[PDB]
């Protein structure tokens, strides 16, 4: 009768993108603080941790419907104008654009951060 | 403008809050479902389904997106996830939280050491 092991995904997300971009926990605490900087081991494992949520395509282009399918029912029309400013992403790379994203989304809604 | 410290919203967190709230769902009964003891019985049964629509893991008409559910698991779960979603898809039952009920009900027959927590 053993128990099942109990696989946390999000931590099991994190932790996969992190290895493959060589992040580091003191990165990823900066990001869930709101503390965004263009350092490709960082801005990639967001790119990374979105693209794994099916966020974002293998060119980091956002998949609205999924995107707006994270927030409840009542963040639905502050997300989609948050989204008309900062969509279509762009930038150099795939985690450029995420990086661009990021700071796009904190700048429209600078009192709020959400984080996967 | 200066950048000035935000309000950090963790999804999973409020999710699980929010869902708990919408569903009737004790805490008591939130640790039984992350431990995976489930009973058929929606203030559980509605909360596993709020949590997924929360990713978009299911619609809201039952209909779960095993493309979205492979990326979130992990490398070494791969294999047997595709195997048991293979059995376990397309969801049935009586309604959209009893067909989430019995798709856990058939991954925890079909892989009894596997269970998560979103
Ligand atoms: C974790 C994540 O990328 C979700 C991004 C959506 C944020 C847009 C919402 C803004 C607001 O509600 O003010
Ligand atoms: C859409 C957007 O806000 C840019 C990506 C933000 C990174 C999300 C952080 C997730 C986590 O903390 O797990
Ligand atoms: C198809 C598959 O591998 C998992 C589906 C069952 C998960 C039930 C919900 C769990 C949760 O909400 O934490
Ligand atoms: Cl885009
Ligand atoms: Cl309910
Ligand atoms: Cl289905
Ligand atoms: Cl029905
Ligand atoms: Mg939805």
């Amino acid at each position: 009768w053993v128990p099942p092991e109990v696989f946390d995904l999000v931590a099991e997300d994190k932790a996969r993108c992190m290895s493959e971009h060589g992040t580091t926990q003191a990165q990823i605490d900066d990001v869930d603080k709101g503390n965004l900087v263009n350092e490709p081991s960082i801005t990639c494992y967001m790119y990374c941790l979105l693209e794994a949520f099916s966020l974002v395509d293998d060119e980091a282009n956002v998949d609205e419907d999924i995107m707006l399918g994270l927030l409840p029912d009542q963040l639905q029309e502050r997300a989609q104008s948050v989204m008309g400013k900062c969509l279509p992403t762009s930038g150099s790379d795939n985690c450029n654009k995420i990086y661009n994203l990021a700071k796009c989304v904190q700048e429209s809604a600078p009192d709020v951060w959400f984080v996967i």
